[PDB]
C-alpha cells in the first residue's frame, strides 16, 4: 500500500516486532520518535535483533516491506556485550559494524519511508496515538513514549496491571 495507510504500515509492522519482545517479557518499554527528517525511530529494551541462510534474523530486516519502501534503514542492537550497527542502504545491505561494549540490551530500527513510494510521507500523531494506545493496553505494565520531532506532541501510554 502506497498511501498514508501503507505509510502508516511500516510503523505499525516495526513496533508489531518491539512489542512482541514485551509480550514474551524480555522489554519493558518501547520508545516511538517521529523525526524532523522523515524518518521513524522505533526502540525497544529486548534481547536484541541476533546479529539455512534463512536462519539469520537480520534476513527478516532485509527482507521485510519498512526495508524494501525505505530509502535508508538503520537497525541498532544492543546485544552479546555490544552496540551493533546495520544500515541498508536503498534496501541494499552494509557490512556488520561491531560498536562499542554495552551491558544492556536491546533493539532500534529507524527507517527513511521513500518520498518516491508514498505520495504523503507526513505520519498522523493521532493516528500513530491511537495504534501505540492499543498496544500497551493488550500489554499492561508495558510503557510506550511517542515524540514528535516536528510540533513537540509527545504522549505517554502506560496501562498498570
Ligand atoms: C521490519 C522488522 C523490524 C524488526 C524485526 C525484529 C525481529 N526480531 C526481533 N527480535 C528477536 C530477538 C531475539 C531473537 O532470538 C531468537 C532465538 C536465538 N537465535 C536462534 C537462531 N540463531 C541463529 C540466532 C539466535 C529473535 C528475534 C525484533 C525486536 N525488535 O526485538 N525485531 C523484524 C522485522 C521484519
Ligand atoms: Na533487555
Amino acid at each position: 500500500s502506497t498511501g498514508e495507510r501503507g505509510l502508516h504500515h511500516l510503523i505499525w509492522e516495526v513496533v508489531d516486532n518491539a512489542v512482541d519482545e514485551a509480550m514474551a517479557g524480555f522489554a519493558t518499554r518501547v520508545d516511538v520518535k517521529i523525526h524532523a527528517d522523515g524518518s521513524v525511530e522505533v526502540r525497544d529494551d529486548g534481547r536484541g535483533i541476533p546479529v539455512p541462510t534463512i536462519d539469520v534474523v537480520m534476513t527478516q530486516v532485509g527482507v521485510s516491506v519498512v526495508n524494501a519502501l525505505s530509502t535508508r534503514l538503520e537497525a541498532t542492537v544492543l546485544r552479546d556485550g555490544y552496540e551493533w550497527f546495520q544500515y541498508y542502504d536503498r534496501s541494499v545491505p552494509g557490512k556488520l559494524k561491531q560498536g562499542g561494549e554495552t551491558k544492556e540490551t536491546g533493539t532500534t530500527i529507524r527507517f527513511w519511508a521513500d518520498p518516491e513510494i508514498f505520495e504523503t510521507t507526513d505520519y498522523n500523531f493521532e493516528t500513530v496515538a491511537r495504534r501505540l494506545q492499543e498496544m500497551a493496553f493488550l500489554n499492561k505494565g508495558l510503557t510506550i513514549e511517542l515524540t514528535d520531532e516536528r510540533d513537540g506532541k509527545h504522549r505517554v501510554f502506560h496501562y498498570p496491571g
